[PDB]
């Protein structure tokens, strides 16, 4: 029965440390911990924010907030996952909280505007910084990939306790908004709405010179962006570009969503061998985030995910590709939309987020990595449970041994004083005994070895061998065959 375990972390809140880098809820999230203990929880999940420690200047690390809220951690026996939150949270008229990346990092942008992932009216957003300027020494000296290894690195020594005493169990490492790899194709702040299209983020100067570059090294010099692709909040059939046999299938539109798709990926595994190379011999597991794009999934452009950096058709793999990138760093994936039901979701939408879970699931499987996923949206009922059970262990219980697939972990989007009283919190909490296959808490299921290092870097074209031919996902149960009640 015990090889059926699935782990559950909770994410803690936004402002678990204050946007002043400040620890503040002490009271307050030891009492929360002691409930989330008392209903079997392994371990929990936090934003570890840039903006916040890195805050001061270049170099200028500041983790002493953080050091109290991990002691705090500790103290109540849980298992923590830290997201190396190299992107600004909130910014949005009506967000709570909101903490932008490194001031001194956005001074930089006043003078370099391309600094920023930049659309095709030249808006610059202001959450994350292109993948275009990776390596491009622009900041006081530093590239991009040099001041988060030089963040990665900080955080090793200065958590080193924590590390060694099995508490930081998880590097989650933060590649785009959100912390997901991915481009910002759907803003809030620029207008964006569910369930627009989004739009090709491409328009940095940086990325423009490598693209101008990459078309030139196939003989075709001249090629440009296509320019037949609407707005954030346009719908497939009115563009050229999206719509049933658009120009997406021609030659120039294949190149074009190739080289858009790749350089998220080279910026993943650019960054994860970097990641590797800081947590080296620690018991951890590196982790990358995908967002869970499941607007459009239902039409052959599947446009949403293609805007989001995604190349994902019906006969070709885009999550696939991504998980043989990560293969070599023995990074795993975490998912979204955990808790969705495709009849939960408005039809205009064209959303299946059942289907876009199992193959993004089945991909991570058959590439022999580890994955995890959350919840898209906070759930308290039964039926959002019982949906991440069946994801959770998408064939059930096998009474024999473990079974033939199963989610590494479960992290539960959030908590606050909602989620620990009331019946709420015994929903939860027989959600963890469920995912637990009834079991105890055990805190030593899944032990980390020491971190190996990556294996060789494997081209783009190596990576790509993975997207064709597609193949289904594994079946996955309709219903959990152990639901809450
Ligand atoms: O606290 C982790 C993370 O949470 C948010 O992003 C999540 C979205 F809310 C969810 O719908 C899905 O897309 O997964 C995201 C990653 O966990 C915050 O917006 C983000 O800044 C923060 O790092
Ligand atoms: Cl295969």
């Amino acid at each position: 029965v015990k090889g059926n375990y699935v782990q559950v972390y909770v994410m803690l809140p936004l402002d678990a440390v204050s946007v002043n880098n400040r620890f503040e809820k002490g009271d307050e999230l030891r009492a929360q911990l002691r409930k989330l203990v008392e209903a079997g929880v392994d371990g929990v999940m936090v934003d570890v924010w840039w903006g916040l420690v890195e805050g001061k200047g270049p170099k200028a690390y500041d983790w002493s907030a953080y050091k109290q809220l991990f002691e705090l951690v500790q103290k109540a026996g849980l298992k923590l996952q830290a997201i190396m939150s190299f992107h600004q949270c909130g910014g949005n008229v009506g967000d709570a909280v909101n903490i932008p990346i490194p001031q001194w990092v956005r001074d930089v942008g006043t003078r370099d505007p391309d600094i920023f992932y930049t659309d095709g009216h030249g808006t610059r957003n202001i959450e994350y910084l292109t993948l275009g300027v990776d390596n491009q020494p622009l900041f006081h000296g530093r590239s991009a990939v040099q001041m988060y290894a030089d963040y990665m690195t900080s955080f090793r020594e200065n958590m080193k306790e924590f590390l060694d005493a099995g508490v930081i169990v998880d590097i989650e490492v933060g590649l785009g908004p959100a912390g997901e790899m991915r481009y910002p194709s759907y803003p809030q702040s620029h207008g964006w709405s569910f369930p627009g299209i989004g739009e090709f983020i491409c328009y940095d100067k940086y990325l423009q010179a490598d693209f101008k570059a990459a078309a030139a090294a196939v003989g075709h010099p001249e090629w440009e962006f296509p320019n037949d692709v609407g707005q954030y909040n346009d719908t497939p059939e009115r563009t050229q570009f999206f719509r049933d046999n658009g120009t997406y299938l021609s030659e120039k539109g294949r190149f074009f969503l190739a080289w858009y798709s790749n350089n998220l990926i080279k910026h993943g595994d650019r960054i994860l061998d970097e990641a590797n190379k800081v947590f080296l011999g620690y018991k951890v597991q590196l982790a990358i985030k995908i967002s869970g794009i499941h607007w459009w999934y239902k039409v052959p452009s599947h446009a949403a995910e293609l805007t989001a950096g995604y190349y994902n058709l019906h006969d070709r793999d885009g999550y696939r590709t991504i998980a043989r990138m990560l293969k070599r760093h023995r990074a795993s994936i975490n998912f979204t939309c955990a808790e969705m039901r495709d009849s939960e979701q408005s039809s205009q939408a064209m959303s299946a987020p059942e289907e876009l879970v199992q193959q993004v699931l089945s991909a991570g499987w058959r590439e022999g990595l580890n994955v995890a996923c959350e919840n898209a949206l906070p759930r308290y009922d039964p039926t959002a449970y019982n949906t991440i059970l069946r994801n959770a262990r998408p064939h059930g219980i096998n009474q024999s041994g473990p079974p033939e697939h199963k989610l590494f972990g479960f992290t539960y989007l959030r908590l606050s004083n909602q989620l620990v009283e009331g019946q709420n919190y015994v929903n939860f909490k027989t959600f963890v005994d469920r995912m637990h296959a009834n079991l105890p808490r055990d805190p030593y299921v899944d032990p980390m070895a020491p971190l190996p290092r990556s294996g060789p870097e494997i081209s783009i074209e190596m990576i790509l061998q993975a997207a064709q031919p597609k193949l289904q996902p594994f079946p996955f149960q309709e219903h959990t065959d152990l639901p809450v009640g």
